[PDB]
């Protein structure tokens, strides 16, 4: 996408050299912001070949406040596999953030139904937030949220979101959060009888690993080809109804898949 | 400021109608992100006079997790009156999120401390966030946090720190917020030994209200000066020692001031 490759350019031109928490380097910038135009087009990745499928699954196990792995091994999705414990647990990590943030007082919010009653109730509201950064739990889970924090906005009929993403990996990790993200977008504007507007993406420590450069500089070298088109087979009962099957994704013609090699 | 004006005008060319709460109609644009080099002067709004003393007061009081608004009032400060209850009380906003985030296990956790801890031990950390956005005491605030979440970045001796806004009244509350999140950088890189980098503002709905047109187009029509420097007379104890006598502003020649009236 022409949004991601310029990010990438610009990483590679503006970044500093700042090592992680293992000892691999990467080129860092921090703070940018993207903005795709749902009605423009799926948001996938086209200058290197993109699975939708692991998407779609980590999605859906997100919505049903699912912390275990579970449901993502019944459907050969190990994505999480690296994080999960012995028993596939991950710890209170985005599901229940998203589905059951605990209170002091022994409740727990269900961030996602909130946001469904503000958008059909009060889609003028500027607190329609769901927040996956919950402090005093940090300490239990398999890894603190990169994508942290996420708000909705409606204008002339149009949802608009925006992500903001603490850490990101540009070249492994932000094609499939922007993907993941626009789907929210489409399922959710669904069960509200809306339109897709934007999807505003923020991100604060964005870099390249230092052993990436090549496939960078290759993935760069490709040009961008049409965004393909999001399907919906059937509009579900609640949010919480979807199925793998009733998305298809049409039109999307990409490069070859580009592998990124991780240290250990 | 340059930065600033652009955003007026970009609201003012690209904002949608939108009400909000009460039925003042405002021009509204989801996701926008502007960026001040701390180095290159204190973001101090000079198309239209500002008042530091009301900014100082306000940070040092968010410092001391103090949610009742009498420190305010011995200084005469009465930004917070509309909000404050009977006994001067908010509920527990910013200070309290920043200085004691209640956990379900009965722990109080001190973000603005754990944020020091880290910048001094752990720089190159992609986890350096402060959130005010405590879902489950949402409902016992005088009003949602709008600056609700901010992080901080360390790379080449300079601290950035990128503050998300969710709501933004642009004409009346932006100048204010700006200066207040410069000056918390100011003083948290001077407890920690550092340069001063960048501010990155990232809003969400950012908005003008109708009947602040004129007082827009006015500013608009003003060449912004040179921005000020910020002194600090002395390098406190702790971030938790800083007086209001500690700060100077040098070299702040603005506009005359543009009064902002509010419905009710
Ligand atoms: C961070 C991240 F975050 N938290 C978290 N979340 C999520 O979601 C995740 C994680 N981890 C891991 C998991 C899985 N993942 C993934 C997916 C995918 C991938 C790949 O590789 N792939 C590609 C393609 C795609 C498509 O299909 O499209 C290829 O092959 O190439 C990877 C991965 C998801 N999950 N965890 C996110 O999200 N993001 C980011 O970026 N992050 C990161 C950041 C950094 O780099 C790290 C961390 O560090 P700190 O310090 O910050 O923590 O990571
Ligand atoms: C929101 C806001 F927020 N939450 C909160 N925080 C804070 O901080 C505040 C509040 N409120 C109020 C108070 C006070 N303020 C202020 C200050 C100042 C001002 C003025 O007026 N001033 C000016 C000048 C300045 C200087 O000096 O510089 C003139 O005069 O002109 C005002 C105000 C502060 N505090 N609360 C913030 O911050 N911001 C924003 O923007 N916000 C807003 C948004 C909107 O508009 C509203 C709300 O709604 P919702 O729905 O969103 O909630 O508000």
């Amino acid at each position: 996408m022409k949004q991601y490759l310029e990010l990438m350019q610009k990483v590679l031109d503006e970044g500093t050299q700042k090592n992680d928490r293992t000892g691999t380097g990467t080129l860092s910038i921090f703070g940018h912001q993207m903005r795709f135009n749902l009605q423009d087009g799926f948001p996938l990745v086209t200058t290197k070949r993109c699975h939708l499928r692991s998407i779609i699954h980590e999605l859906l196990w997100f919505l049903q406040g699912d912390t275990n792995i579970a449901y993502l091994h019944e459907n050969n999705v190990t994505i999480w596999d690296e994080w999960a414990d012995e028993n596939g647990d991950l710890g209170p990590v985005y599901g229940k953030q998203w589905r059951a943030w605990p209170t002091p007082d022994g409740r727990h919010i269900d961030q996602i139904t909130t946001v469904l009653n503000q958008l059909k109730n009060d889609p003028d509201s500027r607190r329609i937030i769901v927040s996956a950064w919950n402090v005093g739990e940090l300490d239990k889970m398999a890894l603190a949220p990169c994508h942290a924090f996420f708000q909705f906005y409606v204008a002339d009929g149009k949802l608009s979101c925006q992500l903001y993403q603490r850490s990101c990996n540009v070249f492994l990790g932000l094609p499939f959060n922007i993907a993941s993200y626009a789907l929210l977008v489409h399922m959710m504007a669904q069960q509200c009888d809306l339109e897709v507007g934007d999807f505003v993406w923020t991100g604060g420590d964005t870099h390249l690993y230092s052993n990436h450069m090549d496939q960078t500089h290759l993935q760069l070298s490709r040009e961008p080809r049409p965004l393909p088109k999001l399907i919906i087979k059937r509009k579900p009962e609640s949010i919480f109804d979807y199925r793998f099957e009733d998305f298809e994704i049409e039109g999307y013609d990409p490069h070859p898949g580009i592998k990124a090699p991780v240290a250990i």
